[PDB]
């Protein structure tokens, strides 16, 4: 029973030799955050590290990075002792040597541009015997520490000499390469990746006890995705970091063959991963292989789906053996794969959002230089529609296109192996800038699903309705108790309506990122161009996007599209609006998704959504008020640079019985009369200054730098209403008598 | 735990059966010093201690698949075993009986409701021979 021995988590922080503890473990252990610890591994490997601090990290936990998880022979879930040594000196000479397949381009030097800023302000400490990597010149590169003559272990004082001259040295057969692929290689997925460790690490970790348990782990998983967002690399990573036997099957491969040839393919795998449990079996491209039964004609195809079932559910009389899949959506694989003892793990891959693409864009950009004023958060926010295969793409070409201003400059002697070149070269910010334009994203009709980023501060007035969409969407999630005690059961469905322009769907969004829940938007038009005999699985697959991505909000904007179409043989409206209606019949509170629907014609609406048990909290958004006017005008003008003179109540006081839409054309329309004015003075300015050269005041400045009562006032002229008041006296009529559209009604 | 307050009537040669700890446990009384049959007192010391012994070939194993395995189907239950269970017990009355029995049974339902799992029990029950043909 002692404190000592530690178990291998993942690493956060980025250096090679930096371990991170929790203080209480700290404490208890007796180590400051300045110490030098001694590791005990594997085949009685050790190595030496500073440690340091962290809160994240738990106590029967350890944080180290995969150098360090390397040269202790270690993989995640081991044990290791940690010790303090302050018995650590300093050095004389240290001798180094590269690796010889990390070396096979570059000649000349490596002393200056490698070593030189890695050791210095870092006094690393270093032992015998152990590797380490260093990035840098489109390239990483590795060295073994082959010799101290303080031996063993020491820290790398400006007194070592450093011998980095010699032939770099072969490998030994069990060290394991750092061109391989691990965890920190993917990037923007960390939901998925902690998924799938629960359900593989633990039977591939221990086989023995597992078994010994008596309960079934899984045996068939299903990774799916769009094209390009690295399921392969999912699969190759879990592999090389539970340290599994690992065989791959690919489609085309098998299906390019004759006929028995395949057939015996099939069937040489599966009983070579007998032959080595436990083991991995991924099937990549598993659609070329099982597609769907009317869409396989012939008897070869047939006879492979049929005999990679009698495989899998073979598989029961094996030991230790889990078999993952990859395909581009699920629909398309023959439905008989998908039963229980088949695949039945379903885990989706999505495309990734906002940090996860400038997680991605961090470790492309790796073992490039970048110039100083590159910021990757404007390229992450910029980059829309993008999956990761086209982030590495886009870092590809901003590369080559600053090797080729550099051979503009240098090309003559630059057909030589220099090293030099490699040093002075950087990328700026406006190759990402081009490369940006000329890039074409592939995902951009895929439906998103993430978290909005629009708060409450974007919305301006409505101060009852939020309080109501509060006590709704998030009473119900945070407190269960409540309505366990109360005795009552919270409502699923909210419909907004009301006059055009006024705050439906930044409300919708609003809520969805005060509960910080995940949120899909669908409009009308994207209903109706799902077909005759395809909005059957589409619909369905939108509620079922709901379903594997709870707590959500599931929205459904613009109705009156939907109703219009109906009645002009309007078929494919009913058709849509009975499927959502038996989804909603079919869907169970008990996962928290939450129904909004919007609509501007209150009167055409089918009463069959008013049920109860369906949409039936009726919420009316009216047209602001002269407060609400304010705090709209005020809302839509925080980036803009105004000027103190504009009285925003003068301007609320003028605009009667205007919508949100037109306050804000309001300000467009005022803000182009802005940049007008200033591309005339600087028209004015250039044509001054070049007509009489030698100018005794070069005095470059903005001549208008904000926008002023002119501007408003001008724009104030061309504004127009959008809702007349026999429209007006209309909605108030709804607003009474909604809910009695169920009976004979109007 | 098992033998606490039970006083459970044991004989020579008979296999038990104890559940817990996420596995189910058999053994077999071999010896009784007051031969053959008993009641386990507190009295009794009793011998733990040994190999497990190999099986008879016909001693009916615990872990094949019986009646109890299955739950949520009485009536369905009820109607195969009707249909089933006399031309199977008593071959040679119902041939000279003279009415036909059925022939042709098929199960059907949802995936994952337990199909195959009924048919192996009516098979392992009635003790005919049973031969399967995977599609
Ligand atoms: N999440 C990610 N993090 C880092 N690199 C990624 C990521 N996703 C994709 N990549 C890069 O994109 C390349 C291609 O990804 P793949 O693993 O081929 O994806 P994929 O699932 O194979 O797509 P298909 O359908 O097989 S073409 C990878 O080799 C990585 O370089
Ligand atoms: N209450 C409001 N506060 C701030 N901006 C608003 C408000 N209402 C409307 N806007 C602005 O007007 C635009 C239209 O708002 P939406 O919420 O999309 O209105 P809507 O109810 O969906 O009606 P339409 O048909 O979509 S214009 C928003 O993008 C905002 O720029
Ligand atoms: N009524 C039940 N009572 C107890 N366990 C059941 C029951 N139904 C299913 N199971 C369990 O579910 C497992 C799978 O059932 P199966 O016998 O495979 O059903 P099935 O009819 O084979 O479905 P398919 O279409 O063949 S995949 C069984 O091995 C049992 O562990
Ligand atoms: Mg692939
Ligand atoms: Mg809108
Ligand atoms: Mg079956």
């Amino acid at each position: 029973n002692r404190p000592n021995r530690l178990i291998v988590d993942e690493a956060i922080n980025e250096d090679n030799s930096v371990v991170s503890l929790s203080q209480p473990k700290m404490d208890e252990l007796q180590l400051f955050r300045g110490d030098t610890v001694l590791l005990k591994g594997k085949k009685r490997r050790e190595a030496v590290c500073i440690v340091l601090s962290d809160d994240t990290c738990s106590d029967e936990k350890i944080r180290m990075n995969r150098v360090v998880r390397n040269n202790l022979r270690v993989r995640l879930g081991d044990v290791i002792s940690i010790q303090p040594c302050p018995d650590v000196k300093y050095g004389k000479r240290i001798h180094v040597l590269p690796i010889d397949d990390t070396v096979e381009g570059i000649t000349g030097n490596l002393f200056e541009v490698y070593l030189k800023p890695y050791f210095l302000e870092a006094y690393r400490p270093i032992r015998k015997g152990d590797i380490f990597l260093v990035r840098g010149g489109m390239r990483a590169v590795e060295f073994k520490v082959v010799e101290t003559d303080p031996s063993p272990y020491c820290i790398v004082a400006p007194d070592t000499v450093i011998h980095c001259e010699g032939e770099p040295i072969k490998r030994e057969d069990e060290e394991e390469s750092l061109n391989e692929v691990g965890y920190d290689d993917i990037g923007g997925c960390r939901k998925q990746l902690a998924q799938i460790k629960e359900m593989v690490e633990l039977p591939l970790r221990h086989p023995a006890l597992f078994k010994a348990i008596g309960v079934k782990p899984p045996r068939g998983i299903l990774l799916y995705g769009p094209p390009g967002t690295g399921k392969t690399l999912i699969a190759r990573a879990v592999a090389n970091e539970t340290g599994a036997f690992f065989f791959l099957i690919n489609g085309p491969e098998i299906m390019s063959k004759l006929a028995g040839e395949s057939e015996s393919n099939l069937r040489k795998a599966f009983e070579e991963a007998e032959k080595n449990a436990p083991a991995i079996i991924f099937i990549d491209e598993l659609d070329a292989i099982a597609p769907k039964r009317e869409k396989t004609h012939g008897e070869v195809e047939r006879r492979i789906v049929s005999q990679l079932l009698t495989l899998m559910d073979g598989l029961k009389q094996r030991a230790h053996v889990i078999v993952m899949a990859a395909t581009n959506r699920p629909n398309s694989i023959d439905p008989a794969l998908r039963r229980f003892g088949r695949f039945d793990r379903e885990v989706d891959i999505g495309i990734p959002d906002a940090t996860g693409r400038l997680e991605i864009l961090q470790i492309h950009t790796k073992n490039m230089k970048l110039a100083d004023d590159v910021d990757l958060e404007q390229v992450a926010n910029e980059t829309h529609g993008h999956v990761g295969a086209d982030l590495a793409a886009l870092c590809s070409e901003a590369a080559l296109q600053a090797i080729r201003k550099k051979m503009d400059l240098i090309d003559l002697e630059d057909e030589t192996i220099d090293a030099e070149v490699m040093n002075s070269l950087a990328v700026t910010m406006d190759d990402f800038r081009w490369a940006l334009s000329q890039s074409n994203p592939s995902a951009l009709r895929e439906t998103v699903v993430e978290v909005p980023q629009v708060t409450w501060e974007d919305i301006g007035g409505l101060e009852d309705v939020k309080r109501e969409l509060q006590e709704l969407v998030q009473y119900p999630v945070e407190h269960p108790d409540k309505f366990l005690k109360f005795g009552m059961t919270p409502s699923k469905g909210v419909l907004f309506y009301g006059p055009p322009g006024c705050g439906k769907t930044l409300l919708a969004k609003a809520i969805a990122n005060e509960c910080q829940a995940n949120f899909i938007s669908i409009k009308g038009p994207e209903l109706l161009t799902m077909w005759f005999g395809e909005s059957e699985a589409n619909v369905r697959e939108i509620f079922d996007k709901a379903r594997q991505a709870a707590p959500c909000v599931l929205f459904f904007d613009e109705l009156d599209s939907i109703a219009k179409a109906r009645g002009g043989g309007g078929g494919a409206a009913d058709r849509v609006i009975n499927q959502i209606l038996t989804e909603m019949d079919g869907m169970s509170t008990k996962k928290n998704v939450f129904i909004i629907g919007a609509t501007n014609r209150p009167d055409i609406i089918d009463p069959a959504i008013l049920r109860p048990g369906r949409l039936d909290q009726l919420i009316y958004i009216p047209l602001p008020d002269e407060k609400s006017r304010v705090a709209i005008l005020k809302a839509n003008l925080r980036k803009s640079p105004v000027a103190k003179d504009v009285d925003l109540e003068f301007l609320a006081k003028m605009t009667n019985g205007f919508s949100g839409a037109d306050l804000t054309e309001i300000c467009q329309r005022a803000c182009k009369l802005a940049i007008r004015e200033s591309i005339e003075s600087e028209i004015r300015r250039e044509r001054e200054r070049q007509t009489n050269p030698s100018a005794m005041e070069v005095e470059e400045d903005d001549p208008v730098p904000e926008i002023r009562r002119d501007h408003f006032e001008e724009a104030m002229r061309f504004a127009r209403r959008s809702v007349s008041d026999n429209d007006i006296r209309k909605y108030e009529m709804f607003a009474q008598t909604l809910q009695q559209s169920r009976g004979f009604g109007s």
